[PDB]
């Protein structure tokens, strides 16, 4: 019926980005930015923090707006619009908190990215560098 609101985080340290590999559709088997849906009555920035905490077990500090991703896929019947925030700083150490949803995690150099990447990640990366 109508477009849904998502969000994401581009977590970058030392010219490397933190990517997580999805097990489940959509975009199953792709490496991508952490993120997810914004909940009813939740500010978008509190959603980025919560969702990265839920997925990676870390707490973002000082995340700034980077871009907005259109995820339009008429064939599979979905439309998400997803603001993506850049973060250089956080507390805790990243881990796959939910083994049912993700099966790998890593720091990758922006010139040597893994494949395949989620659409959201390709668009985000065109902004960063």
């Amino acid at each position: 019926e109508q477009p849904r609101v998502g969000c994401g985080a581009a977590i970058v340290r030392d010219g490397r980005i933190l990517l997580i590999k999805r097990k489940r559709a959509p975009e199953a088997g792709c490496w991508g930015l952490p993120g997810g849906k914004v909940d009813w009555l939740e500010p978008v920035e509190r959603a980025v923090c919560r969702e990265i905490e839920e997925e990676l077990g870390i707490a973002l500090e000082r995340a700034t707006l980077l871009c907005v991703v259109d995820h339009i896929d008429a064939a599979n019947g979905e439309h998400w619009v997803a603001p993506v925030y850049l973060a250089h700083a956080f507390s805790g150490e990243p881990r796959v908190v939910e083994p049912d949803r993700h099966e790998a995690l890593g720091w990758f150099a922006l010139d040597d990215l893994p494949q395949p990447l989620t659409h959201a990640t390709r668009i985000a990366l065109e902004q960063v560098t």
